[PDB]
């Protein structure tokens, strides 16, 4: 029976089902108040699919220069084209490969640049802005979105919305590695997820991403979703309390000053962009500082709502195109004020 919504993370994550639902307000302000993060499912059904290929980025942009990061070590490829990125998506006999000769897992990086998709792209543009759920939220001029109604006290969002695009993690070496290290947020955000990528070539990869779901410590919820619906799954998250920032932070400088780092005692590893917290740092997250987080699976449609000041981590299970939008709710504004 279709039903308006259900828990995960064993009831501390709210999961919306109908992402225009015009009672959603109702059920999310609640959840939101608290500093909770929020999953909405199905805004993939709202979409144009053929916007949203990656053999559609290469035919209309393919002769764009652009940067690429290996996922691996953080090494930068500089200065190639953005079809070399994209004709390898899915098809790993066409990826750039490294000195050892595997393909690389790579990362297209500030693609479209700058505030530039609204210009570049203005049918993906008008297609995701219409579909965004929570819109009094998370449309540029909704009524509970405060970010052009601010003085400079406050940091304000650039104008969005930012394309996320890398290729998925393959190894058991690579269950330690970012997508996106872990960071914090001034502002609120609605993340998308519009393309889920399952290659050929190395396709039949399925068990290591069963690993890498059960280490990460996805509730049991969640595992049906899998192995019940079909659905496609897309990335991995961690997201902790925007509270529990600083007891993160006296984590990561001690791991640092173990692992012979020379920081300053007041240096900010949350901000460096440096960490992935991997099975082994996120037991000790809990054990020895009392910090607990969410893990969630983010599917083809899924649409997570990311609070601000909230530590969080990215970690693509299979190839990704992800759509971002930055919103100033009123429940958050606290954590962009420029004074004390
Ligand atoms: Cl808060
Ligand atoms: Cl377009
Ligand atoms: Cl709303
Ligand atoms: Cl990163
Ligand atoms: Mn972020």
């Amino acid at each position: 029976s279709m039903t308006s919504h259900s828990w995960l993370c064993d009831g501390r994550l709210l999961c919306l089902h109908d992402p225009s639902n015009k009672n959603n307000w109702k059920i999310f302000r609640e959840c939101w108040k608290q500093g909770q993060p929020v999953l909405v499912s199905g805004v993939h059904k709202k979409l144009k699919s053929e916007l949203w290929k990656p053999e559609a980025f290469s035919q209309e942009f393919g002769d764009q220069d652009v940067d690429l990061v290996n996922c691996r070590n953080c090494a930068i490829i500089s200065d190639v084209k953005v079809r070399d990125f994209w004709d390898g998506f899915e098809i790993i006999c066409k990826r750039l490969r490294s000195e050892d000769g595997q393909p690389m897992v790579l990362k297209l990086k500030d693609w479209p640049p700058g505030e530039d998709f609204r210009d570049m792209m203005p049918t993906r543009f008008e297609d995701l802005m219409e579909n965004l759920p929570l819109p009094e939220y998370t449309k540029r001029d909704g009524r509970l979105n405060l970010a052009s109604r601010l003085p400079s006290y406050f940091v304000r969002p650039d104008l969005g919305p930012k394309m996320y695009n890398a290729y998925g993690l393959i190894t058991a070496e690579d269950r330690r590695v970012g997508t996106t290290n872990l960071h914090l947020d001034v502002s609120d955000a609605v993340n998308v997820m519009v393309y889920v990528g399952i290659p050929i070539g190395e396709g039949a990869h399925d068990e290591e991403v069963l690993k890498t779901i059960d280490e990460g410590d996805a509730d049991e919820v969640t595992k049906e979703r899998i192995h019940d619906h079909k659905e496609k799954p897309g990335a991995l998250w961690h997201i902790y309390a925007a509270k529990d920032a600083e007891k993160i932070r006296e984590l990561l400088r001690k791991v640092g000053e173990e692992q012979g780092q020379e920081n300053p005692p007041d240096h900010d590893p949350i901000h460096d962009q440096s960490w992935y917290l991997d099975q082994t740092l996120r037991k000790r997250l809990y054990e020895e500082y009392g910090v607990q987080g969410w893990a969630i699976v983010q599917f083809l449609g899924d649409a997570v709502f990311i609070p601000a000041g909230a530590p969080h981590q990215v970690h693509n299970l299979y190839s990704c195109i992800k759509v971002a939008e930055d919103f100033v709710s009123p429940e958050h504004v606290k954590h962009c004020f420029r004074l004390t």
